[PDB]
């Protein structure tokens, strides 16, 4: 995962990043973002009257101020006729939307502000400073960025080294794993709560596994992210796991299955100063 980089050109950068090259004037006054994250991020560093298109559709609880905005669709539904009406100056984009990175690029210059899962801590201060840079705003962003790492160190001294936590993702009455390095993997590789099978190792998509796999393992926590949440669809990770296999393990005797807010584990709100700040307080309450 390529760090973005910026050259300096009077009015604009000369900006590269993973997908590509782009130059991004600075201080963009119309901009696009499809990214929850970096959306909170905006908001964190008083940006909010830069943005012209949010993904309305997928706006979770915490961005509600946001609801004013141009809507261009939702994070996987993005819609290209709105975007290019707004005639925006910034397109900013994560992984999903990498897939409509040529399209995107047609009609304004994006940046993309990918997470990288084996290096989360680095991508996100790259990405944080590279839109702080565009504005002027590096002092700003370097003290949010120090309150995190401070959110960071009290989660860590909480954590209980004995013990080892399951994550898990319900999707309909389907279950999967992800472990070390996946999209869930900051439990694991920043807040330093051990895996019990650190030999799941897996991305975006996840090792399909059972009630019989989660008793053998046998995890004292299991952090569940239910997509059902986000997806609408009826069926609840609480009644998925309420069975008699699931009810023997160390997790659910100390009541420690946690239900993780899919609006921001899911939806991928790790760009947000103030949002990952959220996330590392729900895993930090979550096991003190
Ligand atoms: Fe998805």
């Amino acid at each position: 995962m390529l760090p973005i980089s910026m050259s300096d050109e009077g009015d604009s950068f000369l900006v590269k990043d993973s997908l590509g090259e782009n130059k991004i004037p600075k201080n963009p006054s119309k901009v696009v973002i499809l990214d929850l994250g970096i959306l909170d991020t905006f908001d964190a560093l008083k940006l909010n009257d830069k943005v012209v298109g949010v993904p309305a559709k997928n706006l979770p609880k915490y961005l509600q101020q946001f609801k004013n905005k141009p809507s261009v669709g939702g994070v996987q539904q993005v819609d290209f006729e709105a975007i290019n009406a707004l005639k925006p100056d910034l397109i900013i984009i994560s992984g999903r939307q990498s897939k409509f990175y040529d399209k995107l690029k047609e009609i304004a210059p994006t940046l993309f502000v990918g997470l990288d899962n084996a290096n989360f801590l680095s991508s996100f201060e790259n990405n944080v400073l590279s839109v702080a840079k565009l504005y002027g705003l590096e002092k700003e962003a370097l003290e949010k960025i120090s309150d995190i790492k401070n959110e960071i160190e009290k989660a860590k001294s909480i954590v209980d080294e004995d013990k080892k936590a399951l994550i898990i993702l319900t999707n309909s009455n389907k279950i999967s794993a992800f472990g070390p390095q996946s999209r869930f993997g900051i439990i694991h590789d920043v807040l330093g709560i051990n895996a019990v099978d650190e030999n799941i190792k897996v991305g975006t998509h996840g090792k399909s596994i059972n009630s019989e796999f989660i008793l053998e393992k046998n995890p004292d926590y299991i952090f569940v992210v239910d997509r059902n949440v986000i997806l609408g669809n009826k069926e609840r990770a609480q009644g998925i796991l309420d069975n008699a296999l699931v009810a023997k393990t160390k997790a659910a005797q100390n009541k420690k299955i946690i239900y993780l807010d899919p609006e921001y584990w899911y939806l991928a709100s790790g760009n947000g100063l103030e949002s990952l700040k959220t996330m590392i307080l729900e895993i930090k309450n979550a096991v003190k």
